[PDB]
Parts: structure tokens; sequence; C-alpha cells
């Protein structure tokens, strides 16, 4: 007996076209959505040439529409060189990404006033989304209430960062979060195993009271999103290891584990899955998609699952309960059982529907 | 012809006792205040042991007002572990003290939600001043608005942080500031002739494009204090710097210099040494209390000046026009012509006085 949820959105990928299509492209990464049951994905603008002007947005719109079998919304990237160009194409871009600690990125700002700016001058009804650690969420929480608007913290992995969400929320302030899995089922506890190069992450992993801060304080985590993350395993055991995990293909058979444990409900996981990723970021439906997973099937998970060109894992060895069997995407079979059955370009950019425009006052 | 002006408030010195008195101790440093034109003074708490509990506390005052030559009072330093700890004692206080980042302290703070504890437990009518650069003055911002009280930032040295405190003030928020004199005359241009060791100090030396936004930004700066932060010239110049400059003995020349220059006004030097200290910190007046300066006498500032222990300055070789002449403190002659005629002792914690005491709701 399969159980029937709508179609899952990631609103935090790592698809690395262009330029780093060794990790993963297009195709293998919405492959590995998919096989994650997730139809939908926001995919981060940290790829070289950088998402940070409109030329790079309209290359990565093209080789997205060519290449991606889920559908899609592509964030643009904050620069020191970008706020107050990206007018005409904001609309278009699933968001704004502010990069504001040191991670896989070139994008960092060097100056607070540059937060201001970006918040200044991007339009107010479109997301902002931010990279923010520790008191780096204060901090912009700050800059967002002098420019009167709402922010979008990436990736929570802290307790110190879920608590001063929480406190802000109960002020009012215009604030949502996400966390990703590797943060609510991997920690300290787990550096041994992994190593020094491929426990490197950012956030990084947190201790065990962060992992039961953010299980304590679920009520306060708007959406979990994968920040699938990929790099080669080359890279990650190398010399100057590039923080990131894989997770598309991980991310749901983890939560449903824990469903069936009872440390949150189905409706907690759809909330976080689907209902509002849809509402922070204006993402449309999706016609005629589901996803049919089984809840009782218990498998461990290996040293690399299929798809994702990362071609390894941090969960390898834990144990699951919960599987994707099949997968309807607009109409068609996306995903049955191991075998992705739509082909690259089956996706298409959501922010070109006419439902996915995020409405705005004339 | 001299000009009389009111006794001057240093509210961020660091004297050193107890445990570091050979870098400086009540005694050396209060004369060094005395020859600055300084009549009170407000000492921070990263001593040995620092001033971070209640018998700490009472054993900093009995040194003080056995040791100090003008008067004084005595920070509290906020720890990970004095939170709701100091309510019977804070009012005896200058005020508490927060240590946002990497500085000479043993007294950081790991996490905002220690921050948000100590803004909810100190008692809010009383100071709070932070160490807090770069974004961490947005942080601490955002800590002061969740629980609805007023900050004050210590040394401002940077454009992005004098841009941010003016946003703030231009939204109504209960935020001040001060700049200590080397983030007004010294700049990167000075490092090549002070060196790595002597040009270390917190925070640390800014551009000449830091400098000119703090001179453009004057409005926007509340206080000047010295962040007279004295070590020896072995310590500057030995294999791990401590951070910071002495500064007592040079900031009014320094300052005296630049309003013969019309780069601010008297007034506007006696609201940041004077009045503006006086209203932030609730501090009294002093009684027959005024100094002296001979706004005429161009010199050179030497390689020491002759009072403190930190026997050094960065200032050195700078022409300065300006010297302090005389200073009557509670109706006797303390400092005439480069000698202290007040013994160690004669300095009172004003907060002691009836005056002194800050006004609160019964
Ligand atoms: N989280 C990571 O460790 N890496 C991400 C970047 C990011 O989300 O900050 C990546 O792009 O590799
Ligand atoms: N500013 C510094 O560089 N040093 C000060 C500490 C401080 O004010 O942060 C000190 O106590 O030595
Ligand atoms: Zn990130
Ligand atoms: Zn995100
Ligand atoms: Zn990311
Ligand atoms: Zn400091
Ligand atoms: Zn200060
Ligand atoms: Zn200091």
């Amino acid at each position: 007996k399969l159980v029937r949820l709508p179609g899952l959105i990631d609103v935090h990928v790592h698809l690395r076209e262009p330029g780093g299509t060794h990790k993963e492209d297009f195709a293998s990464g919405t492959a590995a959505a998919l096989a994650g049951g997730i139809t939908m994905v926001c995919a981060m603008p940290n790829t070289r040439p950088p998402i940070i002007d409109a030329p790079a947005l309209a290359l990565a719109q093209k080789l997205a529409e060519a290449g991606a079998r889920c559908d899609f919304a592509l964030f643009l990237g904050a620069s020191s060189e970008n706020a107050g160009t990206l007018g005409t194409v904001a609309g278009s871009a699933a968001g704004l990404k502010l990069y504001l600690n040191e991670t896989y990125s070139e994008l960092r700002l060097d100056s607070v006033v540059q937060w201001m700016e970006h918040f200044e001058t991007w339009p107010s009804h479109l997301p902002i989304v931010a990279h923010a650690e520790q008191q780096t969420v204060a901090a912009v929480l700050m800059v967002a209430q002098l420019t009167q608007r709402s922010v979008h913290i990436c990736h929570v992995a802290r307790k110190e960062e879920i608590l001063l969400i929480k406190a802000a929320k109960a002020r009012g302030l215009p604030v949502t979060c996400e966390v990703a899995p590797h943060h609510l089922f991997l920690s300290h506890d787990d550096l041994e195993r992994l190593g020094p190069g491929k426990g490197e992450v950012r956030p990084e992993l947190g201790s065990r009271q962060d992992v039961e801060a953010l299980w304590e304080n679920m009520a306060v985590i708007d959406c979990f999103a994968s920040d699938h993350a990929p790099h080669t395993l080359e890279e990650k055991c190398g010399s100057r290891p590039p923080p990131g995990f894989p997770g598309l293909e991980t991310m749901l058979p983890l939560l449903l584990t824990a469903v069936s444990e009872g440390r949150l409900s189905l409706d907690d996981l759809l909330q976080r899955l689907h209902h509002n990723p849809r509402r922070i970021f204006h993402l449309p439906p999706q016609e005629d998609t589901y996803v049919e997973v089984d809840l009782e099937h218990e498998w461990t998970i290996p040293s690399h699952m299929p798809f994702s060109k990362a071609h390894w894992t941090p969960f390898e060895g834990q144990k699951v309960k919960g599987t994707v069997r099949r997968v309807v995407l607009r109409g068609e079979v996306a995903y049955i059982d191991g075998q992705v059955l739509v082909p690259p370009g089956y996706g298409q950019d959501v922010r070109k529907w006419p439902q996915g425009a995020v409405p705005q006052l004339p």
C-alpha cells in the first residue's frame, strides 16, 4: 500500500551547470531529484560563471531548459557589483541569494552596506534568501528590519540560530528558514566516520545539542531543503576539500524514516517540502504531479546513490524506512523503481508559467 | 590666553589593575588621564581577574579608590556564566560590557543567545556597551531591538560601521557610539611606520576611506573615547603582540589640533568628551572642576608620553597644536605643565555619589 504525496519542492540545490559539470549537471541533478521524490528545484547561482547578471541568467536558463528533467527556478546571486542592476530580470528568478559567510562561492559581500544596498534595490515583493551563520543571522535580520522587508535564512544548523529565529518570530518579524537533512541526521558524532574531508560542509555539522535543538524547535522550521552540494569524492578527499554534501536522493527517505518513528508527522513533512516552499517563493502548482512512496521498505544507504555525479554520500550505512516508488510529473511517468523515464529537457522554468510569476502591485 | 574647558570624560579606558600592573595601574593611568585633560574615566573589566562578579568588582573598587587620581566608574563584564547574577551590583557599575569579537579579553561570548540573555537580565535602565565590529554591529543592534532597549557601540572604526549606525539612527533606533583617536588620525598609511606589532589594535586601523567616512559622519559620532589600552613595548614588539594603543595623553592634543584646523568645532569636541558621555552613562557633574588648555602651542608627539606605563605611542612624530596647561579637580590643582599634583587615592567612584546613581522607577 503506497502513499500518494504531492510534488515535493527543494528550494536549495546546486546543479553545477554551467562550469562544474563533472560534479553534477542539470540532467544528472534533476534525475537525482526525481529519484528523491522531488519534482521542482530551485538552483543556486554559485556556478562558473556565477548567475549574477542578465547574460549569465540567460545562459543558465537555456542550459536548464535543455537539461532539466524536473521543473525548476533559478536564483540570481548578489555580488559586490550588481546591486541596482537586476531589476529587469529579477522577476524571472527564484529570488536573490546572498552569500554572507565563507563557503563554496566567490560571491561573499565585504560590507553590511552592500547587504543594505541589495535589500534596498532588489524588488521588495521578490524573495531574498541568505546564507547567514551564527551572528550573521542576527545581522541580516537587522538589515531586513532597517529596509522593512522579509528574509529567508538558508540551512539553519545550530541551536543558536534556531533560537534567534524563534525569538524573531515571537516579535512578529517576517523571517522564514529552512533546515537541511544533514543537520537533523548527522552531528559531530559522525565526523570520526566521515573524516575531515568528506565531513566538510557549511554550516559545519553541529553537536548533538544542536541537532536536538532543531528537532525540539521543529515548529520554527518553515522548510526542509537539501542544500544538495555535489562534489566528487576526489575533491572531498583531496588537499583543499570543498564544503558540501549531495542530498537529493537521501532527503526524503531520511525524513520518512523520522515520520515512521513518530518524530514528526506526515503533515509536518508536507508543510516543509511542499506548502511552505510554494508560499514563501510563490512557486506554482504542478498539474497532474505526484509521488508514490512505500513506507514499509527497510534499506541501508549505500556508499553512493544511483544518480548524483557526486558518487558518494555522508549518510552511507544509515538504516532508513521509506522509499520512492513512482513519480508522475505533469502527466508523464518520470521515475519508477530506480529508473528515470523523462529525458533531459522535459523540465520547465516555472517562472515562465502564467501562474509562476510573483504577484506585484502595478 | 588659555581656554577653560569643563572636566572631560573618557568612557573607555583600560587601567590594567588588577593583574596587569606592569602595563599600567590606577595611579599611572589616571595620571595619564589628568595630563590629557581628562577628569573622569570609565575603566573596562578585562583585567586579571576580570570584573565579572561581585567579589572582583569589590576588589577593583578598593584598588581604584586607593590608586585613582581622577574620578572613575568601573564597568562590569559580561561572561558566559554571569547573566542573571549581577542584579545586586549592577547599579554600582558604569555599565555592562560585552566583548563580541576577538580582542584582548577572555570574555568572548560564543552564542548570540548569550547576548540575548544579558540584554534580558541586565537592568533595563543601566548602560550596555559592546565591542562589536563590522557585521557584529548589526547583530548586536538586532539583539537590542528584540529586547527593546538601547546599546552603545564602542570604538567605531570603519565606514561600514558608521553607515550602519547612521541608518539605524535614521530609523529612530536607540543606539549611540564612540570613536577613538587612532581611527580618526591613523590609517593603513601608517602601518609601514608602526610595524606589524605596534600596529596591532582592535578594531584594526582602517583605510583612508574609513577615516574619511568617520570625519564625514561626525554627526553620527556621539562620543570620543580613547580606548586607552596600554601594553609595554616589549609586549607590542614580541612574538604574540596584544592589540591596543595607549591614548589618554594624546587624545585631547590630537583633537584640539583638528579644532584649530576647522575640522570640527570646540562645541563638537565638548559634546563628544563631556556632555554626551554624561548623558549616555548618567555620569554626575564634578564640582569645581575644569581644564585649561593653550591652543597656540605647537609640538611634536615624542616616542613616549610622560605618564602611561606603556612607554610608547603610535602617534610619535605627529605635529599637534594644543596642550593641557592646568587641571583643577574638585577644587584642588591636579595637574600643571607636566606635573601631577594630586596623590593616588584622590579620585572617587562617581557611582557612590548621590548624583551618580542612575535614575530608575521604583
Ligand atoms: N553548503 C556547502 O557546504 N556548500 C554549498 C554552498 C552553500 O550552500 O553555502 C556548495 O555550493 O557546495
Ligand atoms: N582595543 C584593543 O586593541 N585592546 C583593548 C581591548 C578592546 O578595547 O577591545 C585592550 O584591552 O588591550
Ligand atoms: Zn550556503
Ligand atoms: Zn537556501
Ligand atoms: Zn547551498
Ligand atoms: Zn574593544
Ligand atoms: Zn567603549
Ligand atoms: Zn577597550
